[PDB]
This record gives structure tokens, sequence and C-alpha cells, in this order.
């Protein structure tokens, strides 16, 4: 799908793991409940 993998808001890491997967630093944002890398 979209995203990259979910965002839990129950996650309070869930930016650094968006992050993680889409390559690195500032590269995923959380919009929901998806992971989507800019």
């Amino acid at each position: 799908g979209s995203m990259c993998m979910p965002c839990f808001t129950t996650d309070h890491q869930m930016a650094r793991k968006c992050d993680d997967c889409c390559g690195g630093k500032g590269r995923g944002k959380c919009y929901g409940p998806q992971c989507l890398c800019r």
C-alpha cells in the first residue's frame, strides 16, 4: 500500500521508527495511521 509501516499513537517513538522505515532522519512522516515516506 502507500504506507511504509503503520504509525501508532501509543508508540512514543513512532517518528524515529517511521524515519528508519523511510531510510533515515527526516525521511518519513506519520500522517494518521500511516508512515509515509516524504
